[PDB]
């Protein structure tokens, strides 16, 4: 069975994770960790509760690492129990993954030194710092490492992961069980699209959380400069 | 506050419901519940394990009701207590809504007698024995009912709903917060454009579920000709 792993941390952006979830759940032959320090409760930042399923030492290894974003990532990028795990779990995995800010914690591991990555539109400025060359589109690979941004940019290249894994005519049958077909009421899903009144208000409203992610990437980088 | 309610029952598609939940719980002076018989873990089709937060009896009054679907949807479609929890939220509620499967839960609480409606693809011949006027759009109003299809079909739709409860500009701001602007790598999210032999597969696959499910909803017609 293939081994595919979600990192479950306090504060987690849930549909990060819970869309790619749902999606490779489908696939057969496929069985799906939800990772933290111990198995039990984790609140996402909307106050949902979701449950992890294993631990840091339990956990097999894993063909598949996905990390998700949220707000939970600044204290990740500080966590030397979790940075540690991803490296050793990333050293054999055939896929390294994230969604939205996990490229920063992807970065804090030390694991975007000298690769494409992208990230959230908003915290962009804060890969350069972790060694990485910043792009900006919406999905990049660079080798076994896949970034998307978008909250459910996991869905997208879960399909992706399921046509190589598998094949073409699975990762179709699985959108169309799924009747995956999206399209929204409003194009405002990028700085590029959006009314620039609307990009104004985002980006104030981000500014806080900005200013302290600015701190931790310094700290996260002198870590990797040692 | 707006009232938001979910109903998050044994063997749920999860997606159906983690989507729109995110969404919805970025907007200000919204409180989101996750409705069952008493609060608690519920486990999805996937083994994901959510929890309720509260009971029938104590649910507030809901400005807007969403019904996600799912393979648990054949038991809610003939558990009178649920039923009746739906059909008295949604004589007051301002949006009654369903994603997928859920709308035959719907059709099952009597809530699509002479509504236009839409399902899942594979469950679509359901609905004429419920009342409804079967559509094959992906998202279908009318008047205050809302029934969407594809596992993110509540993602869209609550930007619609964040547009008419509070403006346009604040559902775009949602929009652009979570960098929302899907690109699917496959074309195979309906019957109508997926290759034929993946439509094959997908049918099969569907065929004893459908049996079932035709079994109930001609016992859930019977109780609405009572």
């Amino acid at each position: 069975a293939v081994q595919i792993g979600f990192l479950l941390f306090p504060e987690v952006q849930q549909l990060d994770l819970t869309g790619p979830h749902d999606v490779l759940a489908s696939l057969p032959d496929v069985q799906v960790h939800l990772i933290w320090k111990e198995p039990g409760p984790v609140v996402a930042s909307s106050g949902l509760v979701l449950q992890a399923t294993t631990s840091f030492a339990d956990c097999p290894p894993l063909d598949v690492i996905c990390i998700p974003g949220g707000t939970g990532v600044g204290a990740l990028m500080e966590d030397p129990q979790a940075l540690a795990f991803i490296r050793q779990q990333a050293a054999r995995a055939r896929y390294v993954t994230s969604v939205c800010t996990g490229s920063l914690v992807l970065g804090a591991a030390g694991l975007l030194q000298g690769k494409r990555a992208t990230t959230h539109w908003a915290y962009h400025e804060l890969l350069a710092p972790l060694g990485a060359i910043p792009v900006h589109e919406r999905v990049v690979r660079d080798g076994n490492l896949l970034t998307g941004t978008g909250i459910t940019a996991g869905i997208d290249f879960a399909l992706t992961l399921a046509a190589e894994l598998f094949d073409a005519a699975t990762a179709q049958r699985v959108q169309l069980q799924l009747e995956y077909a999206p399209a929204p009421p409003f194009n405002a899903g990028s700085p590029d699209t959006a009314p620039a009144s609307v990009v104004q208000q985002a980006r104030q409203r981000a500014a806080d959380s900005l200013h302290k992610r600015r701190e931790i990437t310094l700290r996260a980088a002198a870590r990797l400069a040692a």
